[PDB]
C-alpha cells in the first residue's frame, strides 16, 4: 500500500496473540509496545527521546504481523504513550519513504 | 527519492540560510528543531515524546528546504536531541510510506 501522511500512519498489528493499533514510525530505531506479556527471556533497556528516557523490557526474536506482513525482531515493552513500529521491523516489511 | 530504513532517514535541510541534518519522521505530527534564531513571534506549545512532555516555541510560516524540496510552515524550536521533520512538512514535500 501507499500511506499518505495527512493523518498518523496507524495500522493493525498482531503480537503475542493480541490485536493492537500501532504507529509506523520512521524516526524510531526500535519497536516499542505498551505493557503486555511476551514469552521467553528479556533484559532491561533505557530508551530516550523527546522528554527523556523510559525503562523497557527487551525481548528478542518476537514475531509481529504488521498490516498483514509477518516480521521477526526485537520488541521493547514498557510505558510508551503509543505503540510504535520502528525501523527494525519496518525494514522487514519493505517499507520505504518516497517523495 | 525512495528511502529505505536500514539506517536513520537523515537529510539535509536549510533554514535561515543554514544547513542542518534532520530526521524524516512519520511518527512525528510536527517538526521540531534544536535551538536557533527564527524571525517573528512565537506561541507556546507542549509536545509529548517517549519520555514525557516538553515546552517548545512555535513559529508559523517559516521557509525551510528539505532534501531540496521547498516548504513553508510551522517549526517548533526546543530541546530536542535531533532535528525532526514531521508530518506537517512531510505532506508539503509529497512524502508517502510505501510497502
Ligand atoms: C507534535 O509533534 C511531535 C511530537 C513528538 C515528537 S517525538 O517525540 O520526537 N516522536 C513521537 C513518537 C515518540 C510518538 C517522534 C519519534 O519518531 C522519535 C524521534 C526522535 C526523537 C528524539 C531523538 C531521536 C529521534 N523517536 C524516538 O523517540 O525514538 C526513541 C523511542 C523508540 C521508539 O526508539 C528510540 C530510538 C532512540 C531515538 C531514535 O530511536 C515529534 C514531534
Ligand atoms: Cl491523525
Ligand atoms: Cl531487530
Ligand atoms: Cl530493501
Ligand atoms: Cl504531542
Ligand atoms: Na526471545
Ligand atoms: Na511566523
Amino acid at each position: 500500500p501507499q500511506i499518505t501522511l495527512w493523518k498518523r500512519p496507524l495500522v493493525t498489528i498482531k503480537i503475542g496473540g493480541q490485536l493492537k493499533e500501532a504507529l509506523l514510525d520512521t524516526g524510531a530505531d526500535d519497536t516499542v509496545i505498551e505493557e503486555m506479556s511476551l514469552p521467553g527471556r528479556w533484559k532491561p533497556k533505557m530508551i530516550g527521546g523527546i522528554g527523556g528516557f523510559i525503562k523497557v523490557r527487551q525481548y528478542d526474536q518476537i514475531i509481529i504481523e504488521i498490516a498483514g506482513h509477518k516480521a521477526i525482531g526485537t520488541v521493547l515493552v514498557g510505558p510508551t504513550p503509543v505503540n510504535i513500529i520502528g525501523r527494525n521491523l519496518l525494514t522487514q516489511i519493505g517499507a520505504t519513504l518516497n517523495f
